[PDB]
RNA sequence: CGGGCCUUGUACACACCGCCCGUCACACCACGAGAGUUUGUAACACCCGAAGUCGGUGAGGUAACCUUUUAGGAGCCAGCCG
């Protein structure tokens, strides 16, 4: 990629977040606004995808929320996100865990890491 | 044709101008059948699997106790797994 492009976008990288990857379980913080207040509503889930580079690069959660399956994916670098905390390293053998969509329960379990 | 007497059969006794059977028509009621539709009951097979007990683990943590004292150790426990 360019550095040009890398360049404009440097100053908005967010420096704070955590070090995770596909397969860890995160709590994430998010800003939320329903009226005039504003308030964190957290979204705890584990990570299935993370792609893009840079400024563009995106993170996907799921979780099961009332026997329903629910993803958010979010720009890395949102400013909406208050903080990203890591919960427990997964062991995962592959970027992508799609094949968790299908999965509920003890089949769409990961094994922890001692990271 | 009407009547009299004996006898016999009779489901007749308003007494044969008696009684009475089944369809058909009409109304109402209950019931059966009926492409189906719908509501519920008790099970069964498989999938999933909470809480909890119990059994594994426990590289993590750990007032009481043993050895010793800045300690290990025992036992305990969170978590994890069945
Ligand atoms: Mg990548
Ligand atoms: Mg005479
Ligand atoms: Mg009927």
């Amino acid at each position: 990629m360019q550095k040009l492009i890398e360049d404009i976008t440097k100053e908005q990288l967010r420096t704070d977040l955590p070090a995770f990857r596909p397969g860890d379980t995160l709590r994430v913080h998010v800003k939320v606004v329903e009226g005039n207040r504003e308030r964190i509503q957290i979204f705890e889930g584990v990570v299935i995808k993370r792609r893009g580079g840079g400024i563009s690069e995106t993170f996907t959660v799921r979780k099961i929320s009332y026997g329903v399956g629910v993803e958010r994916t979010f720009p890395v670098h949102t400013p909406k996100i208050a903080k990203i905390e890591v919960v427990r390293y997964g062991k995962v053998r592959r970027a992508k865990l799609y094949y968790l969509r299908e999965l509920r329960g003890k089949a769409a379990r990961i094994k922890e890491i001692r990271r």
